[PDB]
């Protein structure tokens, strides 16, 4: 309906100017031309809720939620999985919850802890480039961090990569996980300095301003990037990200900086080791995302795009047991 269209955008211009009597007459007439108009109802009930009627505010929503039959059903079987849906979730947040402290438990200063911290440094630099394409065998990674003599017949933008994965970990583990404060943007900017600087100086350290297209996701325009990091960072900060299980926090802050999508490149590497960060600060050691979970990893991204980011903490989840398993099988004692 055009008219519905025209009643509920001066309903809103008329709630904006705090003309509220002339705001329900119009919201009324909206839904008097199009009784299932969600926009309408949505925003009705917001309008409801505003005034302290929940009732009224609640009948709209469910209606909005509910407009044919096979909605009714979505929404009574919905209803139904939900509770045991939270409960195979937080079972496995306290599953992880338990293998954290097995491995925190455990003193610094042992010999099979130290070995496995040093050999599982090196899976994460290779898997974190290798996921994209990096032909680095694991044996040529350490070669290049060890002696730091460059590996034949491999290009110089390969070992570049692997350079600047070693230089933003070293950088983070020194400088930021200590470091009590706020995450700020020139964190964020240090790390991605340093992971791409070594391939792309230029680009390294600096946001795009240019559009671009990542795999079936759109991130921003160019334009709008710095408020959405702004957003983002205010986000990190929040008392809301605190109160967060860490495996959330960190997937979701994983998750809101590729879909931001800031740098022309880099914003994978980067956003998996500002995840790695926030584990770190919360007494969980860095995990790995290997170059198997390429498709999967991919699946649960495209299934965050559209609106349910659940499947992507879920897959975070998955990644962070498979990492403290491995920690914890390095009891050959
Ligand atoms: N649908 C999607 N929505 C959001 N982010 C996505 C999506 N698909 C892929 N990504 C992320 O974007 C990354 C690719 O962007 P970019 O090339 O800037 O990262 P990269 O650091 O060069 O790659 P990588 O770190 O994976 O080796 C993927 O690795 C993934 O983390
Ligand atoms: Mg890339």
């Amino acid at each position: 309906s055009l008219e519905a269209r025209a009643a509920l955008n001066q309903a809103l211009e008329m709630k904006r100017q705090g003309k509220r009597e002339k705001a329900q007459k119009l919201f009324m007439h909206a839904l008097k031309m199009d009784p299932d108009f969600v926009d309408a109802l949505t925003e009705f009930g917001i309008f409801s809720e505003e005034d302290k009627d929940i009732i009224q505010a609640d009948y709209l929503y469910t209606r909005a939620l509910t407009i044919s039959p096979y909605h009714e059903k979505a929404l009574v079987n919905r209803d139904r999985t939900l509770p045991l849906v939270e409960e195979i979730d937080q079972r496995y947040f306290s599953i992880i919850d338990s293998k954290v402290k097995k491995v925190m438990s455990i003193p610094k200063g042992n010999s099979a802890l130290r070995r496995v911290m040093e050999e599982t440094y090196y899976h994460h630099i290779y898997h974190t480039v290798a996921i994209e394409g990096n032909t680095l065998t694991l044996s040529e990674i350490r070669h290049i961090l060890e002696t730091r003599y460059a590996v034949p017949g491999k290009s110089d933008e390969e070992q570049n990569e692997v350079i600047g994965m070693h230089a933003a970990m070293k950088y983070i583990n020194t400088t930021l996980v200590s470091r009590i404060g706020s995450v700020t943007i020139s964190d964020v900017l240090e790390i991605h300095r340093r992971v791409l600087g070594y391939v792309d100086p230029v680009e390294a350290g600096r946001f795009r301003t240019t559009q671009v297209l990542v795999g079936h996701h759109i991130p921003p325009h160019p334009q709008d990037v710095e408020k959405q990091m702004q957003e983002f960072v205010q986000w990190l900060n929040s008392e809301e990200a605190m109160n967060l299980h860490p495996v959330e926090f960190a997937a979701l802050a994983h998750y809101k900086l590729v879909y931001i999508h800031p740098f022309i490149d880099g914003n994978g590497r980067t956003s998996r080791l500002l995840m790695n960060l926030i584990l770190m600060q919360a007494g969980y050691p860095p995990i790995t995302i290997r170059k198997e979970q390429r498709s999967d990893y991919y699946h649960v991204l495209e299934a965050a795009n559209e609106g349910d980011v659940r499947p992507f903490i879920r897959f975070i989840a998955k990644c962070t047991e498979t990492t403290l398993d491995t920690l914890l099988f390095a009891t050959t004692e």
